[PDB]
């Protein structure tokens, strides 16, 4: 099973020229780029790393494309602000947790 107390799974949506966003597991919204700097990334491996530099403490093994487009309000094109605007949206990526064996 999983945890009822969190309201959305680990996740990054990417939009080039802005800032990479994240879910907040606890709240359900999106958060931005913790380091306040890094965009949109083209390589799988280097979205696994984002997975796990956001989510330090999930133990993030894989990705993967969701399959529903969102939409995200006025989102953040640099430093931590400059954030008020039209939406967008993007197809996020699952961060995956794995099970060790
Ligand atoms: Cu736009």
């Amino acid at each position: 099973d999983g945890n009822a107390g969190l309201l959305a799974e680990p996740q990054i949506a990417m939009f080039c020229g802005r800032l990479n966003m994240h879910m907040n597991v606890q709240n359900g919204k999106w958060d931005s780029d913790p380091s306040g700097t890094k965009t949109c990334i083209d390589t799988k491996e280097g979205i696994l790393q984002y997975c796990q530099e956001v989510y330090p403490e999930l133990q993030i093994t894989n990705v993967v494309e969701a399959n529903q487009p969102v939409t995200i309000q006025n989102w953040c094109k640099r430093g931590r602000k400059q954030c008020k605007t039209h939406p967008h949206f993007v197809i996020p990526y699952r961060c995956l947790v794995g099970e060790f064996v």
